[PDB]
Formats: structure tokens, sequence, C-alpha cells
């Protein structure tokens, strides 16, 4: 019930419309999206995170490639691939607090990259389960302030290319 | 020039579709987009990079005050903030080309996360701009096969 798909794209304006408008003309959910420049044929390179019935994820595949903008389109799970994202995270801390914060930070190999005396922004990159298991070894010790993320990139293992 | 915007909307599109439409109405240049899940089960957060159009993006963002599906809007570009995005990039790797990259990949403290006999996969996080160097320091060199780039996300320095 969970795709994650990748399209390659031709960065025309019109084009991120296009491919969002077909979902919103089914109510494709669209659980989070990336999109941005690739070293540029001027082409731009989506990640779309898709959660529902596996009937109608199906039909989107078929669908995206009618755009005239769409290039190419892969589901990435039907193979081997990675997945990551990135978040930042504000965090109001005291004493203990302070000292769990930065060890949790250590454990989960990110990085403080803002810091003053009661709060620290953590940079984290990941799986979504490792950033969503960060947060829970934390929220209950320390105060989380704003958090920021970028939802899922992704790109299939070894050979396979989407090109 | 670059503008960044953060808004805070209701999860479903029409609320996606309706908020890119603004931008796209008026032939506006979308460099990067990301929206993710919140805490809020209900709401997303989208971060948009734009390139424009001075004025232009003013009245975009009224009118993004205007819509019923956002619930909040903000410039990142007022702080007094950081700013970084994440790249997974996929590079021919054979020979010198393969010392280079693995070089290059220590030096802008990157990470190699799948390899085989002739391609390694580089994951770097950063600004857009450690990004932009990291590209233009191996492209003409390696051959870079893929690229998945997440998008700006911000926040205000504390
Ligand atoms: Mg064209
Ligand atoms: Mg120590
Ligand atoms: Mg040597
Ligand atoms: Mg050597
Ligand atoms: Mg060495
Ligand atoms: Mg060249």
């Amino acid at each position: 019930a969970r795709r994650i798909l990748s399209v390659l794209l031709e960065n025309e304006s019109g084009a991120l419309s296009r491919v969002i408008g077909l979902f919103s003309q089914r109510g494709y959910n669209i659980e989070s999206l990336t999109v941005a420049p690739t070293d540029d044929p001027t082409l731009s390179r989506m990640t779309i995170q898709t959660v529902g019935d596996e009937k109608v994820l199906e039909q989107i595949e078929k669908q995206l490639h009618k755009l005239v903008d769409v290039l190419r389109v892969s589901e990435l799970g039907q193979g081997a691939h990675v997945e990551r994202e990135i978040m930042l995270v504000k965090i109001q801390a005291s004493g203990y607090g302070r000292d769990e914060v930065k060890r949790n930070t250590e454990i989960f190999r990110g990085q403080i990259i803002d810091v003053t005396p009661s709060l620290y922004t953590v940079q984290l990159a990941g799986t979504s389960g490792k950033l969503d298991a960060f947060l829970a070894s934390i929220r209950d010790v320390a105060k989380i302030v704003e958090v920021a993320r970028s939802g899922v990139v992704g790109l299939s293992r070894g050979d396979k290319i989407m090109r």
C-alpha cells in the first residue's frame, strides 16, 4: 500500500503542476515529494512517496507516462534501492537534557549546526525510520521546538539506472 | 533572485495543487520543492525555492495567505537562518576517476552508500552551495549518471 516513484522531468514551467494535478485528480495520495535539478540535461528528478490501494497506485505510473514533460518513471521498490531524508531539528535543553541531546546526536551520526546556551539545531540524514527513531529518543527528555524535514529521496542500487 | 518559502498546509491535494498553481499560472520558475508529513497526521510542510521576479513573488505570497488550505507561510530568507539539502549522486568510478571520487567524497564530508566495481553512489548533505561545489568538482572528471537532490529545507537561527 506504499510505493516510491522516481520521475525524470523536463524543467519547463508547468511541468510540476501537471504531475501534481494528475494526483489531485484521483486523490492519488502524496505522502512526501522532493524535486530538484539534476546535473542538468535540463531535467529535474522527482521522488514521490504514495500510500493507498495497490490498484489505483498502479494506474499512476501509466498516466505519468502520458505527460509530455515526463521523460522516465521508475517504481523504486521493484528492485534494490536506497532512500534518504534530511531533517533539521531545533531542541531546547538544560543540564542532563543537553548531555542526552549531544550523546544521541553522536549515536545517530548527526551534527549540531547552531548552538546557543539553551538551544541546539541538529542536522540528521538517514532513512525515515532513522529520523523517526532520533525524535523518539529525545522527545521525552528535551523539548523539540521546530522540525524541518525533506521527505524521501531515492535511487536504485547498482547498475539499475534511470537515464 | 533566490527566494525560499515555507508553507504549512492541510495535506491532500487540491491543496498542494492549489499552492503550486499560484506559481505556474504566473509562469514563475520553481527550482526545488519539498513536501513532508508533520507531527500532525493532517498537516504537511512544504518548502519551495524560486528564482524570480522580485515583486511578482510578493503577489504570490499574499495570494498564499488567501488560500483556505494554507495554515501558515514564512520566508526563510528573512533570517538569520540555516538551510540544508541532501543529494544522492551515482557516479561512474573507474581507474583515476575512482580515486578522485573517493578523495572528493572525503573532502566534502560525504559518504559512499552503494558500491560496485565501476559505480559509487555518494550521499552528501550540506548547504545548496556545498552540493553545487561537489558536482562542479567532479563532473568533468568522472561521469555523473544519476542525481536525486531533495531541495532545501530550513530553520531560523536561535
Ligand atoms: Mg520540452
Ligand atoms: Mg565525547
Ligand atoms: Mg594511488
Ligand atoms: Mg591512493
Ligand atoms: Mg585515505
Ligand atoms: Mg563537462
